[PDB]
């Protein structure tokens, strides 16, 4: 009841499958993006592509950013005049990974201009995107979140976590757990293996017990198959660790586990692992 | 057909055993547990050796390597065991302890399989433990009908490899516990309500059994022992000790042995393993 016109800004990692469920739900879609073949794939689904982002945004009820980071988001919104050009009553959904400090800052500026902001990061990777079974962690006002919810349901299950920046904060909690569990799984599988155990059987043995996790089943299988082709790059996980640690020092929180994991990931990017998948941390820990 | 338990999760497992049609013999240290088992049809013996005598399969649920040696070699179970029989060790023992027991019993004609377990009291009542077995393939095959009752067994390798997989298992569990704990505290300091973050988290890349079970306990601040914080620390140390026998470098596990040690020093030894949350929360005021 609040929204029919949707704009994407960027396509991030799962933009395409999300646009297709979007069109399939009968939303009309405008896009501004930087990559021709994705643009074509989107055009094929019915989306209208614009050369300038401001143009894509202007008539939108809901503008969804799938941009990379805080700087890019700032530039697009303000250097490129997206904010200036949005409708009154419209909503801006930030899905980009961005610091909760940045989310609160963007929420203040847009509010200055009569535009609502929620920060709505996702977990769930490629098939949650295709199946509409993402998990979405939202920061902002309850009324805005209800306004959002029908668009949100198309992508997965959304949960309202708190006020502006809360979604990004729940997002960094989720990346800490993913970033550490990755290393826990690489370290235990290597331990078992130096011990003359064979990785596949061990994984098969602990499946369905206390050691079981979405990280063991997804990244662990990639560890078993030495398949480190990037889906989310190792350097993205480093950034998630760094943002979590920057947030920790700002809110006065001591996080030693994540401190160890930032070092280990930092020790991976040097050593030329930037472009392996996040599970590529196995490689760092093998060589040792 | 004939099973013995040495020591007792053992009560719900014996329930299942007895229903499933097996005859059971027990040697127990705890009178109330012997009472319950008596109630199910188990015959309780005074001496470990008398309960082991006529068994096809003897299942050890003793505490540790010392105790299993004691019970086997000192109190004559090994000497007293049948010609065909099988010893299943579910005790927490090192892979070295288990290679050694495998050989001493092997010289007496007794088969040996190390079969530790993962899962809760809830897994044991509902028959859905996960079982990690080291030892000979034909032995494993002989044991399977039995292990099937408890849950789902996977033959991982030769003697000593169930205990290896169990240390690997306990490494992940113990690290995931701090990971979940630290993430929930971080979010809470940041303003977020813990229940809500766990709700949001569930179903994506961060979901695990640790979040679902121990994380619910952290959310409710319910740290009553189901497996004690002492045992998890011991697990890390076993793991680091084996790590060193095999030449392995484990810096993560190494950090967690530290965190669990600081926890035990700060009074928390008899909390649940989810109690490491209390340690990480103190450090943070």
């Amino acid at each position: 009841p609040y929204a029919r016109k949707i704009t994407f800004l960027g396509t991030g990692s799962m933009g395409l499958p999300m646009a297709r469920r979007l069109c399939e739900a009968g939303y009309a879609l405008q896009v501004w993006n930087r990559t021709p073949a994705r643009a074509a794939s989107l055009a094929a689904l019915g989306a209208t592509i614009h050369e300038q982002a401001r143009a894509a945004a202007r008539d939108a009820d809901i503008v969804v950013s799938m941009l990379e980071n805080g700087a890019v988001v700032q530039d697009v919104l303000f250097a490129q005049g997206v904010a200036a050009a949005m409708k009154p009553g419209s909503l801006f959904l930030d899905m980009a990974s961005i610091t909760p400090r940045e989310a609160r800052d963007h929420a203040a500026r847009l509010g200055a201009l009569g535009i609502a902001h929620l920060d709505t990061p996702v977990s769930g990777g490629t098939v949650g995107a295709e199946q509409g079974t993402l998990v979405i962690m939202a920061g902002g006002k309850p009324a805005d979140f209800e306004r959002s919810l029908p668009l949100l349901k198309v992508f997965g299950r959304a949960t309202h976590v708190g006020p502006h920046g809360s979604g990004q904060l729940t997002k960094l909690a989720n990346q800490m757990i993913v970033g550490i569990t990755i290393g826990a799984v690489a370290e235990a599988l290597l331990f078992a293996t130096k011990g003359g155990a064979d990785m596949a059987k061990v994984k098969e043995a602990i499946t369905g017990g206390f050691a079981d996790s979405r990280v063991l089943q997804l990244h662990g299988q990639r560890m078993v198959e030495r398949d480190f082709a990037p889906r989310a790059r190792l350097s993205i996980q480093l950034k998630d660790m760094r943002n979590a640690l920057a947030t920790a020092q700002e809110i006065g929180f001591d996080a030693p586990i994540t401190g160890l994991f930032e070092q280990l990931y930092a020790e991976g990017v040097e050593h030329g692992l930037t472009d392996l998948d996040q599970s590529g941390l196995f490689v760092e820990l093998a060589s040792r």
